[PDB]
């Protein structure tokens, strides 16, 4: 994601005077995606020795 | 600017008493040239200061 971040300010009017300006400056910010996991297993004997309750 | 200076004079008339001719013979004469600039400098908040009055 950006920013914006716009910059500038005023004076007093002038004939001859100088001319102020006006500027900006963009950012940009990340995130990190994170991954998990999880497994399983059965035995043959523990799943019919299961089965009985 | 150039002058002529031309040059001839009469022998009076008779046949077979030949031709008188004439002649010029020019000079010339020459001038530098100068020039010069003014100029003028109006600004927005000066122009309408000067209409008031």
């Amino acid at each position: 994601q950006g920013i914006v971040e716009p910059a500038g300010t005023a004076v007093e009017y002038g004939d001859h005077t100088n001319i102020p300006l006006t500027s900006w400056n963009a950012n940009f910010e990340r995130r990190t995606i994170v991954r998990g996991e999880l497994g399983m297993m059965v035995g043959t004997l523990e799943e019919g020795r299961a089965s009985a309750i």
